[PDB]
């Protein structure tokens, strides 16, 4: 039993809700919240900008130190950093950005990072400003992640489309 409330169950291990991931994280304090990061951990907009803003920019400060030490992530890769006031940990995962021409096949590799964590609160990778089809992203998530994933979808309209078209 865990503290996630109001989710619709899609499969044995994947759950979905219409929610703001910032507010969902603030209330649940999950062990892991996933950020839709870029390789530079520049959290300017989308989910990343919203998560970072909710941390009063502490996420960005920590991220800049991480990059200065380690260099950029790989597309499809991840790193574990602090969850600040939102979660114990933040798993920064880089899905391919279609608006940069990145290979969508890397979306599966991105979701594989979730399997290193028993339970996660996460957005749909490569959705939103990353330009991928959220329905495809959900399919890859379901077919790749084996651990327990609670997906937060900000837009009510897209949420309904994702549920209604789910196979
Ligand atoms: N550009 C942008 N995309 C965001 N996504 C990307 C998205 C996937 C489909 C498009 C999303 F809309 C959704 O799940 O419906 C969330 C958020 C955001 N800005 N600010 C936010 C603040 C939050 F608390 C949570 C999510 C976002």
């Amino acid at each position: 039993v865990n503290s996630f409330s109001g989710y619709l169950k899609l499969t044995d291990n994947v759950y979905i809700k219409n929610a703001d991931i910032v507010e969902e994280a603030k209330k649940v304090k999950p062990t892991v919240v996933v950020n839709a990061a870029n390789v530079y951990l520049k959290h300017g907009g989308g989910v990343a900008g919203a998560l970072n803003k909710a941390t009063n920019n502490a996420m960005q400060v920590e991220s800049d130190d991480y990059i200065a030490t380690n260099g950029p992530l790989k597309v499809g890769g991840s790193c574990v950093l602090s969850g600040h006031n939102l979660a114990k940990h933040c798993l920064h995962v880089v899905g391919p950005n279609v608006n940069k021409g990145e290979d969508i096949q890397l979306l599966k590799s991105a979701y594989e990072n979730f399997n290193q964590h028993e339970v996660l609160l996460a957005p749909l990778l490569s959705a939103g400003i990353f330009g991928a089809d959220p329905i495809h992203s959900l399919r890859v998530c379901v077919d790749t992640v084996r651990t327990n994933v609670y997906l937060a979808v900000f837009d009510k309209n897209l949420y309904d489309k994702l549920v209604s078209s789910f196979l």
